[PDB]
């Protein structure tokens, strides 16, 4: 562990990725607000991901918090899932140091074409969403920050739902979200995911959701949220931090 | 109401549409499988639509039937709504005669670029879908026939759902629908509707659904399904006629 | 030759296509007005294509006719190439019999989802275009008939131009083409082609052109034009390939 | 003139734009790399544009230089036009102060969602392209800098060509442009322009060109090239500055 994680990851990335291949991924990240790291574009060693998935499975069994609400700041889109707060995930030494790894952040900076600053709100650095029932979903929303590295730790079959639908090049107006109006004006990109996949999401300008589960399954994702230069010194508004506080102002039943 | 509907509709369409403007609509029908007749592109007189809605409102109050199921031939997509069967709507002399009007079918033939044939199954000539509860939806599906003229008689606010999402240039494999896999590989066109709107839908090659209602509202449409030349002599399979039979095998 | 072509092509296609995978090509054909037949999806055996190309190279060396005009029926788009008339290509029994093959038409009918009828005008059944100079191009245009199977016999590198740009879901108004206005309203699909490729084109409802050659190269195609039930009244006086002095042809 | 330009433009823009409507223009500028200021979305008063045009028409009649070459850094795409160099346009007092106007840059910063810095190379600050012959065109290319405010001063009829064809979400590789391979992979957006139009262009990540003139006409633009935070401290490369030096290293006739 320790610095060997950064050293092994730096070797793990130098075997598959070049500046030219990263520049092609950067063009896709701007066009879609989304790039996927699957079997043909792996991001972390399989042993490292297994250690992260085992850490998340332990945090879930210890700190599972069921959520079933609607967020008024996002057009009353539902939040039907179980979550693990950011303060509980920070206690994991593996997830915390990896989220601030100068190797992982520096490499992904070539895809975002801008600095990836790990300075966000202490209640939003990390988030684990655990969907396991029918109609569980992460409704249409944006992100308060610019970037998010989501770990598709557990993915149900595609025929069972759970895909990530996205609409890039949008914005979040918490007083007038216009989610259904944006769908009428813009085409929706549906991104299928499999267990083990990772993907970078430009969360501030991509209206995105997860297709609700069509039956009882299991959908687990670890969220690593990072801020850009535009997110610094900005005031957090909305009173809609539903994951940390289930009784937030914007959180309705 | 009498045989003067065709004479008035022919004048109604001649006042608004030319062969060149219809050709522009025919291009939009092939690219999206969908052409909307909204406030700026009316299809029928408002007094004719009012008489159609009043006939449908009476059919709903007399013959509405709740449906709550999933269709295995469409990837187990839900069908949560109330329906009025085709044999009941056929009793309406206004709806039945208008659905075979040589003026209406001859005009829409310029958009479909082929003959519109009013010779479909007797259980699918007409259909009224009436949603009014939260999560009510017409799930992802295709149509056994090519064409369908849908009357957006009543639509909730856009913020309450009920929009039509469509994926053109697809096909229906009842043994392997591949609905969620098609979504991952194809962009979804969401089409907002308003009360009074009408739209022509290429139902056989456009995967379409209605966005579920986010809360209790009211969503009423009338479906006039017609056949193309490709649909004649074709045998119906799937055992999935859920609207006519709520216990349809599929 | 003989009837062994249809027997060989039927076994060739039966080993590469299922009704389900053909239905996937039908969706792409209605969506893009274009379906390419490259190495991943071959259409004819390499021996059949070689005999066809050799016949086309002979027809070019014997009856090549240079064209350099503008067609007013398509917004004065240029036509700079060499052509071979359908009446000369129809002399080749191979190209003629293959164009009416029930196995070939029956298979491609599963992509168009409608009958492919080989009953078109006698001056438009076949066409060979041979571009070899800089700025040679087949300008923006439509087709008077619905279908066309183009044989990308010889293609220059993509850096020398020659790609097929297409805009599907359009129509041809010979009195008001509105090509540049259509380009401003729609996206352009550029389809790269390599030597040996084939592709089906929905010519009546797809505005298409070939990118002009950026330098002296060699671009050769063989056009196999068919008709649907829609095409069973030719107007415009713009048949430039058969008549270089058409009323719509300018300079 | 003088300081009255900023006070008149502030008002002109305060009556035709809201923060909510500029955000809608920001979404379009990110999705297409291009946003047009036409009759329904004017940017400058008609009296200011008339003075800007009259200045450019004088700079053309005095310092126009013909160009007819191919740029090897952009796949040998042609440059058939007449140009006025940046140092000559810099002599105009009106164009110089307007390009650095804190009101114009501040308003357009809401569309780019990032600071617009008027600190670019002294040979690429401004540029006027003047096409008037058949086959004249500004071939497929990218921009060394991020932003460019282009003034469609005189546009021929659309049937005579001259539209702006763009492909957003790309990047410039001077050693391997892959212009024709990018077109085969991406859809082209054609943007028709009329005389009097203005448009913002994300020049660094949008592969764009001008459709060649189908006949002898007149096509005149004014380029106001600006930089972002990413363009600062970056070394210029390629030796392909054809507009300033017709005999550049990457310039071939
Ligand atoms: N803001 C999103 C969730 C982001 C939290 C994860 N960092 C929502 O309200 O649904
Ligand atoms: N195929 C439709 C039913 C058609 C009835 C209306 N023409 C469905 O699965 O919902
Ligand atoms: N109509 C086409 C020519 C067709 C040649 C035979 N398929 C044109 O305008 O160029
Ligand atoms: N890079 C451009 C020139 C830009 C000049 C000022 N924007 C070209 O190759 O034509
Ligand atoms: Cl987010
Ligand atoms: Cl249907
Ligand atoms: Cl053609
Ligand atoms: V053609």
């Amino acid at each position: 562990n320790v610095e060997q994680i950064d050293e092994n990851l730096a070797k793990f990335l130098a075997e598959r990725y070049t500046p030219e291949s990263v520049a092609q991924l950067a063009d896709r990240f701007h066009r879609f607000g989304f790039v996927k790291f699957d079997a043909a574009n792996r991001l972390v060693p399989d042993e490292l991901q297994t250690a992260v998935r085992e850490e998340c499975d332990l945090l879930i069994e210890q700190h599972k918090e069921r959520r079933n609400l609607l967020l008024s700041t996002t057009g009353n889109t539902p939040r039907r899932m179980s979550v693990v707060k950011s303060e509980e995930i920070e206690k994991s030494e593996l997830i915390s140091t990896l989220s601030r790894s100068e190797v992982l952040l520096g490499f992904l900076a070539g895809i975002t074409r801008e600095e990836i600053i790990p300075e966000v709100s202490s209640d939003e650095r990390y988030l684990i969403t655990h969907q396991e029932f029918k109609s569980d979903t992460h409704g249409w929303h944006w992100g308060d920050y610019s970037f998010a590295l989501n770990w598709a730790l557990r993915m149900p079959p595609i025929e069972h739902g759970g895909m990530l639908q996205a609409v890039p090049h949008t914005h979040w107006d918490k007083s007038n979200p216009r989610i259904n109006q944006t769908l009428c004006e813009r085409e929706i990109n549906t991104h299928g995911l499999e267990s083990g996949d990772l993907y970078l999401l430009r969360t501030d300008t991509t209206l995105h959701r997860t297709v609700p589960l069509s039956e009882d399954s299991t959908r687990t994702i670890l969220n690593m949220t990072w801020a850009a230069k535009r997110d610094l010194e900005k005031d957090l508004v909305g009173n809609d931090r539903w994951w940390e506080n289930p009784e937030a102002e914007a959180a309705r039943a």
